[PDB]
C-alpha cells in the first residue's frame, strides 16, 4: 500500500504513537497491573506475558506494513 | 465484472485504501486495542487474530475480483 | 421474461454493475466494515458472511433470469 | 374474465412486464438493497425474503388470472 | 519512540510513580499480603517472590522503554 | 387441504427448495459455523444438534402436509 | 353465525386456504425460518414451537366456527 | 332501546354478520396474520388474544343490547 | 432433492469451499489455537477433537446429501 | 479439495506460517512457559509434551490435507 | 363483585378455560419446555416449578374472585 | 365530591366493574399471561406480583374516593 | 375442567404427542446427549436423571389431568 | 404412545441412529478418550464404565419405549 | 445397528484408527509415559497396566460392534 | 448529451462547486457533525462513511457526465 | 477544487474553527463525557477514542481539501 | 488553532472547568462510586484506574490544544 | 483549578461528605459486609482491604486537589 | 469529619447497629456456622478467628471515625 495519501498524517501519528507515549503509557498500565494483582495472588508469569506484548506493540507497525502494503 | 465506468474511479480508491493508508490506520486500532485489553487479561490469541484480519484485509480486493468478476 | 424493450438498456446496465463497479465498491464496503468492527471485537465469522454475500451478488442476476423468465 | 378488450394490450403489457424487463429491474433492485443494507449487518435471510418475492412476481400472472377469471 | 508530545507528561507522571508512592503503596500491600497469608501456612517463598516482584517494577521503565523506543 | 390452486406452484418450488439447493446451502452453513466456533472451544455436540436440524428439515414437508391436510 | 350470504364464498375460500396452499407456504417459511436461525444459534425448540403453530393453524377454522356461530 | 324502527334491517344485518359470514373473515385474517408474524418470531401469545377477541366478537350483541336497551 | 436450479452454483460452490481453500483455512486456525492453548495448559486431547472435526468436515458433503435428498 | 481460488494465498500464508515464525514464536512461548513452571515443580514431562505438540505442529499441514481433499 | 352482566358470559368462558382446554394446552407446552430443556441439562426442579404453576392455575379462579368481590 | 349528578350512572357503572366482570377478565388476562410466560421462563414471582395488582384493583374504588372527595 | 371445546383437538394431539413421537424423540436426545457427554466425563447418574425425565414425562397427562380438572 | 405420525420418520431414524452409526462414533470417542486419559494416569475402571454406557446405549430405545407407550 | 450411513465413513476411519496410526501414538505415548515416570519411581506395573490398555484397545471395534448391533 | 446552451453557465457553476467552496462547506459541515456526534457516543465508523461521501462528491461530476451524455 | 467565490469566507471560517474554538469546544466536551461516564463505569479505551476522533478532526480540512480538489 | 473568536469565552470556561470545580465533582464522584461499588466486591485496582482517569483528566486542555492547533 | 465559581458549594459539599456522614455510612457499610460473609468463610484479610479504603477515601479530597490543580 | 447533617440519623442508627441487635446477630450466625461445620470437621480455630472478627466489630465505629474525620 501507500503509506501517504489524505490519511496520511494520521497513519504516522498513530504508527509513532504505538511505540510513543500512548504506546509506553499502555505498557506501564500493564506493570501497574501485574504488580497490583500479585498483592494476592504472586505470578510473574503475566510478566512475560506483558513483556511478550510489549515486544508485539514495537513491532506492530513492521507486522502492519508488512501485511498491508 | 468490469473495473472502468462511472464508478471506477471509486473502486480503484477504495481497492488501494483497503491496504493504504486507512487500511494501516485500522490494523493498528486492532494493535492499539489488543495491547489496551491485554492490560487487565492479558491475551496474546487476540493478537494473532488481528494479525489474521489483516491477512484477510492484504487479499480483500483479491477476493471481491474473483467473487466479481 | 423478455430482457429487451423500454427497460432493457436499463436491465443490462444493473445487470453488469451488480458484478461490475457498483457491486465491486459494496464489497469493499462490506470488507471494511469487518476490518472496523473486528478493531473492538475481532470476528473472522463475518468475513465469511461478507463472502457468501458477495457469492450470492455473483449469483445475482442468474437467479433473477431463473426466476422471472 | 376476459383478458381481451379495450383494455386488452395494457394488461398484456403489464402481465409481460411482470416478469419481463421492470421485473428483472425490480429484482435486481432487491439485490442491490439487501448487499448494501449487509454492510453494516449482514443478514442473508433478506436475501431469501427476496428470492421468495421474486417467486412471487413469477407466479403473478397466475394468481391474478386465478383469482380475476 | 518519543517521550514527549501530548502524552508526554502523563507518561511522565506513570514512569515516576512506578517507583514513586503508588509503587511502594503496592509493594507494601504485596508485603501485608505476606504477613497476613503467614499466619495460617508459614511461606517466606511468596517473600522472595514479592521481592523479585518488587525489583521488576524498579526496572520497569527501562523495561518499557527499551522494548519501547 | 390442497396442493393445488393459485398458490400450487409456489408451495411446490417450496417444498423441493426445502430438500434442493436452499436447503443444502443452509446446511453447508451451518456446517460451516460448527467448524468456525470449534475453533477456539471445540464441541462437537454441536455437528449432532446440526444433523438432527438436518434431519426435521429432510422431514419438513411430510411434517407440514400432515398438520396442514 | 351463518356461513352463506354474501360473503360466504370468500370465507370459504379463506377457511380452505387456511390449511391449503397457503397455509403451507407459511408452515414452509417458519420452517426455513427455524433452519437459517439455527445456523448461528442451533434451537430446537423453535422447531416444536414451530409444529405448535402448525397445529393450531390445522384447527384455525374449528376454533373460529366454535366462536363464531 | 327498540330494535325495530326504519334502521332495524341494518342493525339486525349487522348483528348477524358480526358472528356470520364477515366475522369469521376477520376471525381468520387475525389468524393469517398470527401465523404469517410467527415466521420469524414465534409467539403463540398472540394466538391467545386472537381467541379472546374472537369471544369478544362472539359476545358483541349481546354487550351492545345490555349497554343500549 | 435437486443440486441444480437457481442456487446451484452457490450450492457447488459451498461443497467445494467446505473441503477446499475456506476449510483448510478453517482447520489451519483450528491448529493453531490448539497450539497456542497449549503454552500455559499442555492438552494434546483439543488435537484429537480437532482431528475429529476435520474429518465431519470431510465428510460434511456427503452428510448434507444424505440427509437432504 | 483445491488450494487454489480466492482464499488461496490466505491459505498458503497460514500453512507455511504454521511452521514458520508464528509456529516458532509459539513453540519458544511453550519452551517459556515449561521453564517458568518448572521453577516451583520440577517436571520435564511438560518438555516432552510439548515437544509432541511440536511434532503434531511441524505435520499440521500434511493432515490437513489428508483430511479435506 | 357480580359475575352477571353483559361480560358474564366471557368471564365464565375464561374462568372455565382457566382449568379447561387451553390451560392443559398451556400446562403441556409447560411439560414439553421442561423435557426439552432436559436434554442438555437435566434439571427436575423445573418439573416441581411446573406443578407448583398448575396448582396456582387451578386454584386462579378462586383467587380471582376472592380479591374481586 | 359527589358521588351524584349527569355522571353519577356512568362513575358507579365503571366503580361496580372495577370489582365485577371486566376486573375479573382482565385477573383472568393477567392470570394467563402468568401461565404462558411460565412455559420457557418459570416465574412465579410474577403470579405475586399479579396477586398485588388484584389487591390493588379491590381496593381501587376506595382510593379513588378517599382522594377525590 | 373440560377436555373438549374449541381448542379439545389440540390437547389430545398434545397429550398423546406427550408420550408419542416427539416425546420420544425428546428421550433419545436426552440419550444421546448423556453418551455424548460421558466421552470425556463418564458419569452414568445422568443417565437415571434421564429415566426419572422420562417416567415424569409418562405420567405428564395424569399430572395434568389432577391439577387442572 | 404411537410411534407413527407426522414424526415417526424422525423418530425411527433416531432409534435406529443410537445403535447405528452415529452411536457407534460416540462410543469409539469414549474409547478414545479412555486411551489417551490412561497415558499419564492408567485407569482400567473408565472402561468399564464406558461399557456400562455403551451396554446403556444398546437398550436405550427399549427403555424409552416402555417409559413412553 | 448399521455401519452404513450418512455417517458410515466416519466411524469406518475411526474404527480403522483405533488401532491405526492414532492409536499406535497413543500406545507409544503410554510407553514413554511409563518410562519417563519410572526415572524417579521404578514401577513395571504400569507398564503391565499399559499393555492390558492396548489389548483393551486392539478388541474395541470388535466391543462396540457385539453392544451396539 | 451537450455542456453548452442556455442553461451552461448554471450546469457549469454547479459542477465546479459540488468540488468548490460550497462542496467543501457541506464536508466541513459532516465532519462537525461526526465530531459532535462521538461526544456522547464515539463512532470513528462514521468519519469513514463520510469519507466515503466525500469521495463519492468529488467524482459526481464524472458519475453525472457518464450517465447524461 | 476553488477555495474563493462568493462562499469562499463561509469555508474560511469552518476551516479554522475546525482547529479552533468549536473544535477545542467539542474535544473538551468529548473530555467531559469521558470523565463523567467513566464514574460508573471506568473505561480508559474511550478517551484513546477521543484522542483519535481528534487527531481526525486536526485533519479534517487536510482530508476534505484532498478529496474535493 | 485559535482561542480567541465568538466562542472563545466558552472555550476558556470549559477548559478551567475540566480542572476547576465540575471536574472536582466528577473525581469526587468516581471516588464516591469507587468507595460504594467496594462495600460487597473490595477492589482497589477501580481507584487506581480512577487516578489514572484524573490525571488524564489534568492533561485533557493540554491534549486538546496539542491536537486542535 | 479553582474550587470557587457556581459549582464551588456542590464540590465543597461533597468533599466534606466524602469524610463526613456519607462516607462514614459508606464504611459502615464494608464493615458489615465484611462481618456478614465471614459468617460462612471467615476471611479477616476482607477487613485489611476495607480499611485500606477507608484510607484512600480520608485521602481522596487531597489526591483530587493535587490532580485536579 | 462531621457526624452531623442530612444522614447524621442514618451514621448514628448504623453505628449504634454495628455493636447493637444486627450485630449480635451476625456473630450468633458465625457462632452457628461454626458449631454446623464443626459436626464433620471439628476445627476450634475457626472459633477464634471468629472472635476476632467480633473484637473487629466492637472496634469498627473507632477505626471509622480514626480513618474518616
Ligand atoms: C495516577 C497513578 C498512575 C496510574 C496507576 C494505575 C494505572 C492503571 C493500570 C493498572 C490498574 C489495574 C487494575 C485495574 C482494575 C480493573 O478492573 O480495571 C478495569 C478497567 C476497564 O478495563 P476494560 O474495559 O479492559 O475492562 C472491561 C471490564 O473489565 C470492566 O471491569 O481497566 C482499565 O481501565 C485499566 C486499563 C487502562 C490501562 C491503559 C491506560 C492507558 C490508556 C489511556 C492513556 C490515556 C489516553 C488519554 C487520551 C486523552
Ligand atoms: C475514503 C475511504 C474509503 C472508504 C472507507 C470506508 C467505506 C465505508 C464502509 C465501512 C464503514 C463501516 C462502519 C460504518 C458505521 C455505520 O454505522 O454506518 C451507518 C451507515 C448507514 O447505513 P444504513 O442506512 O445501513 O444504516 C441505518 C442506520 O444504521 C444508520 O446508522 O452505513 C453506511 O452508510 C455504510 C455503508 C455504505 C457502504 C456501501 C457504499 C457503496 C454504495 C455507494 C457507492 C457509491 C454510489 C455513488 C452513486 C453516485
Ligand atoms: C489501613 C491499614 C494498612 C493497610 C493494611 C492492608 C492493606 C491490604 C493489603 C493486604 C491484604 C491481603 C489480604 C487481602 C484479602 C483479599 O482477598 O483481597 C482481595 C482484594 C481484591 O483483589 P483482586 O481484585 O486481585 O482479587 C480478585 C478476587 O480475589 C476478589 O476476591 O485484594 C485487594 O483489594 C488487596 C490488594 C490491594 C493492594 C494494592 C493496594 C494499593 C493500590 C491502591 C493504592 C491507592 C490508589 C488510590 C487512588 C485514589
Ligand atoms: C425461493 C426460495 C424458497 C424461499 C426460501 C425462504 C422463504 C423465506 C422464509 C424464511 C426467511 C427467514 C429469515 C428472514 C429474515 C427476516 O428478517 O425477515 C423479515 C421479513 C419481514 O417480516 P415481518 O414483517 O414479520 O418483520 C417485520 C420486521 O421484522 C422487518 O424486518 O420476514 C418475511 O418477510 C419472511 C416471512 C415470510 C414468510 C411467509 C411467506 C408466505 C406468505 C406469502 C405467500 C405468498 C402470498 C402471495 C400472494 C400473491
Ligand atoms: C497471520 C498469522 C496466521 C494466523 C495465525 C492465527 C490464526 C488465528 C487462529 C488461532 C487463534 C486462537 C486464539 C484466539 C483467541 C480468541 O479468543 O479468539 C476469539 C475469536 C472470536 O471467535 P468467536 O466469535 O468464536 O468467539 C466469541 C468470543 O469468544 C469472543 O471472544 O476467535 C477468532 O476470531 C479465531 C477463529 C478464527 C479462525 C477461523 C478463521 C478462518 C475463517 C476466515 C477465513 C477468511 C474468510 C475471508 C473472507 C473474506
Ligand atoms: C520478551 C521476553 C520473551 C518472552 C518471554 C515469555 C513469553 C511468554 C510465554 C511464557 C509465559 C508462561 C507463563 C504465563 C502465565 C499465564 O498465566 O499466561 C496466561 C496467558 C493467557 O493465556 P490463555 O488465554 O491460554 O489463558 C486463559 C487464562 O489462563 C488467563 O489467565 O497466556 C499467554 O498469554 C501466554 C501464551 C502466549 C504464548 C504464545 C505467544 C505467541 C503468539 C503471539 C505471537 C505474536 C502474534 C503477533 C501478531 C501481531
Ligand atoms: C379464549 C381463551 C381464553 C383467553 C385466553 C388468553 C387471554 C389472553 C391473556 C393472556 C395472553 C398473554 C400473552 C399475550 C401476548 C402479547 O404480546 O399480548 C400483546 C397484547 C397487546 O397488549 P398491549 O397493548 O399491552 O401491548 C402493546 C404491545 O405489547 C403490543 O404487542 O396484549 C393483549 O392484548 C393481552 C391483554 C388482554 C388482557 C385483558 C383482556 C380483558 C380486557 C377486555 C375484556 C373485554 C372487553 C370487551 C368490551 C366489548
Ligand atoms: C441425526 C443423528 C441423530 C441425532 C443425534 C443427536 C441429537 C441431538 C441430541 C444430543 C446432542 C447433545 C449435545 C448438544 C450440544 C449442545 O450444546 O446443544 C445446545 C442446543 C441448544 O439447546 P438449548 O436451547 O437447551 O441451549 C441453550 C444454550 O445451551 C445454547 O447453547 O441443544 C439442542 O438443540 C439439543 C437438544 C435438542 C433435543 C431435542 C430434539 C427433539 C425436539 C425436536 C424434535 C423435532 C421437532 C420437529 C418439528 C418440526
Ligand atoms: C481423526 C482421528 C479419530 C478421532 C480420534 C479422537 C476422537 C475424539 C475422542 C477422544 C478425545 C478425548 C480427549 C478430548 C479432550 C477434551 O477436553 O475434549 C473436550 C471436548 C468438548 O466436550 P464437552 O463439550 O463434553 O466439554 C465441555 C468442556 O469440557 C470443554 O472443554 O470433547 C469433545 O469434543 C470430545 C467428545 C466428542 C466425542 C463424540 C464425537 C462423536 C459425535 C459427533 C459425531 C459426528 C456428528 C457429525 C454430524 C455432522
Ligand atoms: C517428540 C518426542 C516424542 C514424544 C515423547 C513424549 C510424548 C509424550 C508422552 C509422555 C509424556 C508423559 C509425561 C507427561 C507429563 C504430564 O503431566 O502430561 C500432562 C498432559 C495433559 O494430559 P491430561 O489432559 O490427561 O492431564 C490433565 C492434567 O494432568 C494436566 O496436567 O498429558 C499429555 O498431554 C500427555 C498425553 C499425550 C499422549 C497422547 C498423545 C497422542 C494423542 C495425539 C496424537 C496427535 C493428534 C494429532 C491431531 C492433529
Ligand atoms: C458549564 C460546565 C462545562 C460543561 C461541562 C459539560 C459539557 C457537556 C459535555 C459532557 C456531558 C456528557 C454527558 C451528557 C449526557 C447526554 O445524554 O447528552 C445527550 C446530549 C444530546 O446529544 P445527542 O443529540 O448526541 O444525543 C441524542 C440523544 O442521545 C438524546 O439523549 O448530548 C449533548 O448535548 C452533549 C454534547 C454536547 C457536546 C458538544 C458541545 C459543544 C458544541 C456546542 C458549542 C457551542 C455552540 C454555540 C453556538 C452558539
Ligand atoms: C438497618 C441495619 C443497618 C444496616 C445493616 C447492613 C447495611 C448493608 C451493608 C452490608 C450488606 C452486605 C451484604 C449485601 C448483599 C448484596 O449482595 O448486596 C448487593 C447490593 C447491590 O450492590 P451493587 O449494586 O454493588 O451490586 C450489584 C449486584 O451485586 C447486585 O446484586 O449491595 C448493596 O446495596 C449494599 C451496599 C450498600 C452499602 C452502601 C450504603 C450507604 C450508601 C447509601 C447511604 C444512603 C444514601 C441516602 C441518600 C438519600
Ligand atoms: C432459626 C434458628 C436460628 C438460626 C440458626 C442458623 C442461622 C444461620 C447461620 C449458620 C448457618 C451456617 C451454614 C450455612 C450454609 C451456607 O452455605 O450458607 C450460605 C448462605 C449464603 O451466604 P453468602 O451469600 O455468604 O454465600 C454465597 C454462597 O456461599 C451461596 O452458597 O449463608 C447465609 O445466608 C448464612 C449467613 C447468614 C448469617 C447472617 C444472618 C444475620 C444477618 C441478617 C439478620 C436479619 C436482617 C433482617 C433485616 C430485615
Amino acid at each position: 500500500g501507500s503509506d501517504d495519501g489524505a490519511f496520511g498524517d494520521i497513519w504516522a501519528y498513530m504508527s509513532e504513537a504505538l511505540t510513543g507515549a500512548p504506546g509506553k503509557i499502555i505498557a506501564c498500565g500493564m506493570l501497574f497491573s501485574v504488580a497490583y494483582f500479585g498483592v494476592v495472588k504472586p505470578n510473574l508469569g503475566l510478566a512475560l506475558v506483558s513483556a511478550l506484548m510489549m515486544l508485539v506493540m514495537a513491532n506492530g507497525e513492521k507486522i502492519i506494513s508488512s501485511f498491508l502494503r
